[PDB]
């Protein structure tokens, strides 16, 4: 009921990305009937979205009703475009980052921005992060759980973290690009399961890959309660102890030690799950996050947190605000 | 401390399945240390296994040091062989179910068998089910979190469940056949992550399969605390509310209403994880299990459970032996 770290927005419209770059596979936004807009990935309507997804005044209005002071705006993860030619992805990012900056400058007390980067091109990414921080004044950027074949361990992605740490730029890691075919192609599994597992895979890839060790000041936040992690860190930190040959290759420390090193959002729905998340990550490293305006998100922002009979005043207002404030590097 | 529901065992030697069935790609055991072996996937070896893995007498001694009263024996998962020709798998299942009977006869109050079956052939596997219960005395069977493409919801499998529901034969569902290549070929992730995900997938498949609903009397138990399920059940439950088009076409009851319908083992390594599990799955429904004799298992059987400072010594008993008996329908 204060700060929302996990929300997604889209320009009302953008150019024919196919026309613009010369090849296909991009997404376009069709406004056909009123109130609704169809997202197209060449051919299929892959998701239908309402006005709140592109129109800030509509968002301020829903925010006002739900008591939410500020949303951190990031793009829809499908816009990452990590696959395309680096200079084309970078062109998109500058356009989505500019649109993001336009929305913030208009309600700077209601929004802050989390940019996207052309991650497949680490040098291009690091340039947009400078521009995003010095020019646009973004506190941080939102990034995928993996860049094609690279997981958040690849040393190639090291120029980006070194940048983020120097630029005091936060990192919100979002699962995306799950497997969508075959056995996941049913029961919404790509989303109920495939997603938390991408986040588990990334949290693992980072710790064991040494990143938190190499950049002890790189501030990270993972989506969806950290995925399965808070419950399976026990298994994970044990397999680590049992096979240093498979696991301790790049970073000797036990995963159990980076607990308290990173944040997650509190999007876990159940109160028993929230208790554990704070139990295991710290009442200081958990951040309210809604997946606004998507349905798989928390419909009543902060409700789960102000129901916790376990939590007192300073802890609820931490999970609801101060943690966000701390992670972004802003202040009341 | 009492009953261990999760232990794997192998014959000391088995024939040449390649020069016995017509094709390679099978598994076979090789010795080279008067008490050490290596398992071959037609060429190279992927697991090095001590003597405790095949010799019953060796297992009793260790059981005895550790306070372990009875072990439930099953075949190492990689032995399932769902990919082979139906017969060339049913054959191997008889060989292994028999070398399982054999061992329980040798120690009828220290062992019980959970037989394996030729799952990619519902009817064959239905009969081999009949055997194990009526002739071999098996109280259940171990099976994989999936079968080729078949997920535990496929209607091809419904005859197997009906049969199990008659024969009063419990199912221990065990992960396996995780992704090895691509992005998982590092940090052991296939075991640290793909395994816990494969279980989560099988529990979902079964709930939204309506398997539990068409078979109220099927006693099923999952490996490793149900994977991610206990933590992510909220997410799945809320997802099922929001998208009944993708989620509820096969069974309409929200997954949250099955909390209490299946067991899991207790292999979660952490007291915070164990405590969440009994709160989500239930005290009546969590069964101690060790994964003996594998390194990712609990080295000191029953220990986490006996530390659980928040369980009365009666509750610790349900977890050690109480729940295992009820599930297998066995006599204290
Ligand atoms: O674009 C997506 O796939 C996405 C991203 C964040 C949340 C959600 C959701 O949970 O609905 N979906
Ligand atoms: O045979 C397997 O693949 C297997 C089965 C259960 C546990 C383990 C393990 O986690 O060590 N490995
Ligand atoms: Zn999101
Ligand atoms: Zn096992």
């Amino acid at each position: 009921m204060k700060i929302d770290i996990h929300s997604h927005i889209l320009p009302k419209e953008w150019p024919d990305l196919k026309k613009r770059f010369g090849y296909g596979g991009w997404v376009q936004l069709q406004h056909h009937s009123k109130g609704e807009a169809k997202l197209l990935k060449d051919g299929k309507v892959f998701r239908v979205v309402r006005e709140n997804c592109w129109d800030p005044e509509v968002r301020i209005r829903e925010m006002d009703q739900k008591g939410v002071t500020v949303q951190a705006l990031s793009t829809v993860p499908v816009m990452f475009s990590y696959w395309a030619k680096p200079e084309d992805t970078l062109n998109l990012c500058q356009l989505l980052n500019n649109d993001l900056a336009s929305t913030v400058v208009s309600y700077p007390r209601r929004f802050v921005g989390l940019g996207t980067l052309p991650m497949q091109a680490p040098e291009l990414a690091v340039k947009e992060m400078e521009r995003c921080v010095k020019e646009l004044g973004f506190p941080g950027v939102q990034i995928g759980t993996h860049v094609n074949e690279w997981d958040l361990n690849a040393q190639e992605l090291f120029p980006v973290y070194a940048a983020a740490e120097r630029l005091k730029c936060s990192l919100f890691v979002h699962p995306w690009d799950m497997q969508m075919d075959g056995r996941m192609a049913k029961y919404w599994l790509p989303w109920l399961v495939g997603m938390p597992a991408e986040t588990t895979i990334a949290i693992c890839s980072m710790i064991m890959g040494g990143v938190f060790e190499k950049f002890p000041k790189l501030k990270v936040c993972f989506a969806h309660g950290g995925g399965a992690f808070p419950f399976t860190v026990g298994r994970i930190s044990h397999g680590f102890s049992m096979r240093p040959d498979l696991c301790a290759q790049d970073n000797p420390m036990n995963p159990k030690k980076y607990l308290g090193s990173f944040y997650t959002d509190a999007l876990v729905h159940d109160p028993l799950s929230l208790k554990l998340l704070t139990d295991v990550i710290g009442k200081d490293k958990v951040i309210l996050g809604t997946d606004y305006p998507f349905p798989l998100g928390e419909l009543e922002p902060g409700k789960l947190i102000e129901s916790m009979e376990e939590f007192d005043e300073e802890t609820k207002n931490k999970l609801k605000a101060g943690n966000a404030l701390a992670f972004l590097g802003l202040e009341r």
